[PDB]
């Protein structure tokens, strides 16, 4: 479907603290992480994704293949073990992370040259927007 290949620098980050609080991240850490810029670096070969997040906050990778469930350690956030599975919803990526927290996952898609990421946990949702670098 879509082509996520590229380097994408964050434009905006809304309601990040709501999701971080839902993940039990401590307030001090939230206060640090809310004002930090992130870059996403993505290599996509068909259903194969290698993603790098880069910030002064946390650096982390997420590598997956569409429809292949994998065990994931969420180092960029709460450092929990979850079972992650990413699938297509048309041209959007929809990820379910099965573990201690209910209704956890994320959804990612492209509009023009912006990448949108929604991260959700429980009843909270964060919306991030990134601009393609080139």
């Amino acid at each position: 479907p879509a082509d996520f290949n590229g380097t994408w620098e964050m434009l905006s980050n809304d309601n990040f603290e709501d999701v971080m609080k839902a993940l039990d991240i401590d307030f001090a850490t939230r206060k640090i992480a809310v004002h930090l810029k992130q870059t996403k670096v993505i290599v996509q070969n068909g259903d194969k994704f290698e993603t790098k997040t880069l910030s002064t906050f946390r650096n982390y990778e997420v590598n997956f293949v569409i429809g292949e469930e994998f065990d994931e350690q969420t180092k960029g956030l709460d450092n929990r073990t979850v079972k992650t599975l990413v699938k297509w919803d048309g041209d959007k990526l929809v990820c379910v992370q099965k573990g201690e927290k209910e209704n956890r996952g994320w959804k990612q898609w492209i509009e023009g040259d912006l990448l949108h990421l929604e991260i959700h946990c429980q009843d909270k949702v964060c919306h991030q927007v990134f601009k393609k670098k080139n």
